[PDB]
């Protein structure tokens, strides 16, 4: 079924669809695909889905000029935690991520690798059967209460990471954004959001540290810099992004609550910016809009209308990946595309629209998504949505 009582409004008038240069792609709309984690991925080896994947990339690779980024992929098996997420650090991956960049150059669009790990949101016992650690930023302070339940159930603390632990992911990093971009990769998102390792040490609630990765703006942000600068310094600037969550408060993140957040930021914008001007400016910006604390919770649920995004603007002067809550939204977008270097990114809608860019272009209805197949190991609810030819053929619209 369409998505019943919203008017849709065409968006081909807007820069949503003036070309745009992110990196060393030349983008021919601003719509992009956000990473969306759909656990297709097999069991055992984090293999992606050989079975359904390149099908799934391709399908909303069709639109020409469309930024695509990958869903969450492992660096390595310790940044790791659920079995059927895809990684990018075998040998046995990267044939199966390489078929999926091809599948989507040829379809003349990009594609960005995100580099995942988990921190404190991997499962415990997930970590104990392989023999692997149950990382975080600290020990003293657990994500939830079934974490701290599933930690104990498997003789596996939460572990605060040494310096030396840290080095090691660093190291991981590097591999995975070399082995993304030698698979044919377009560039590689550092996903510092949404209450994950990086974002863990981020923020002041979930980093009790003391030594230098830990105690103040600077240092909580040490992290994030170092694994930046390592992929810089790797495999090029235009290759790397950044992805942020300010006011985000999935997996017990501080979001609004804490009155030095948007310093936290502001300092890693500002930082970010600064080697912009040393010459090496990172491709883009990605960040969630309050819009959108909770990714789970439906469009509308767990706004944050107490602050704003927009401080970004005034200390970074790249591109900016803008999403959260656009595609039932065309007359925000059409206000916040006035701004010259902005792109929208549609999450949950591109799930269930393949040709969303499309739709977007000539205001269209859009498909309505089924939550329940999002991280199901089925076709059903990954690539057997309709585009909207074969949904008049199939009669979506009632006669
Ligand atoms: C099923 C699902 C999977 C997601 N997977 C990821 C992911 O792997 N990495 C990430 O950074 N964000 C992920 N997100 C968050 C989205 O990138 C996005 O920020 C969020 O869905 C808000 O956009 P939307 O309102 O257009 O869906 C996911 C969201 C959903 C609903
Ligand atoms: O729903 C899965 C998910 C994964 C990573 C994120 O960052 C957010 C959501
Ligand atoms: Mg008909």
């Amino acid at each position: 079924s369409f998505v019943k009582d919203f008017k849709p409004q065409a968006l081909g008038d807007t820069n949503l669809f003036k070309p745009i240069k992110i990196g060393n792609n030349e983008l021919l709309h601003r719509a992009v695909i956000p990473p969306l984690t759909r656990m297709r991925a097999l069991h055992p080896g984090n293999i992606p889905n050989r079975d359904w994947a390149v099908e799934y990339y391709t399908q909303r690779a069709q639109r020409p000029g469309t930024m695509i980024i990958t869903e969450g992929a492992f660096i390595s098996p310790q940044a790791g935690g659920y079995d059927n997420a895809p990684g990018v650090w075998s040998e046995e991956q990267m044939v199966e991520w390489t078929k999926i960049f091809n599948a989507i150059h040829e379809k003349k669009s990009f594609v960005w690798v995100n580099l995942w790990v988990l921190g404190w949101a991997a499962f415990p016992d997930n970590l104990a059967r392989d023999g692997l650690r149950y990382d975080s930023a600290s020990d003293n302070v657990f994500m939830d209460a079934e974490q701290e339940a599933k930690a104990k159930k498997a003789n596996n603390p939460q572990h605060s990471l040494t310096k030396d632990e840290i080095k090691q992911y660093i190291k991981e990093y590097v591999q995975a954004a070399k082995n993304s971009i030698a698979a044919g990769a377009d560039g590689v998102e550092i996903h510092s959001a949404n209450g994950y390792l990086l974002n863990q040490f981020l923020d002041p609630h979930s980093n009790t540290r003391t030594d230098e990765y830990g105690g103040s703006i600077e240092n909580r942000a040490r992290f994030t810099l170092e694994v930046v600068d390592a992929l810089v310094e790797a495999i090029g600037h235009e290759k790397v992004g950044l992805r942020l969550s300010p006011y985000g408060v999935f997996n017990s993140m501080s979001g609004g609550a804490e009155t030095g957040i948007v310093a936290q930021y502001a300092y890693v914008a500002g930082e970010l910016e600064k080697r912009a001007k040393a010459g090496k400016r990172l491709a883009f910006v990605h960040l969630v809009e309050p819009r959108v604390t909770n990714p789970f919770l439906t469009e509308g649920e767990g706004e944050y209308e107490g602050g704003s995004n927009d401080f970004v603007y005034s200390i970074w002067k790249g591109p900016v990946i803008r999403a959260g809550n656009f595609a039932l939204h065309p007359e925000v977008v059409r206000e916040e595309v006035k701004d010259k270097r902005t792109l929208i990114g549609y999450g949950r809608f591109f799930i269930s629209n393949p040709d969303l860019v499309d739709r977007l272009e000539k205001g269209l209805p859009l498909n309505k998504y089924d939550r329940d197949t999002f991280y199901q190991m089925s076709a059903h609810g990954y690539i057997d949505y309709p585009t909207y030819e074969e949904a008049l053929k199939l009669g979506w619209d009632k006669k």
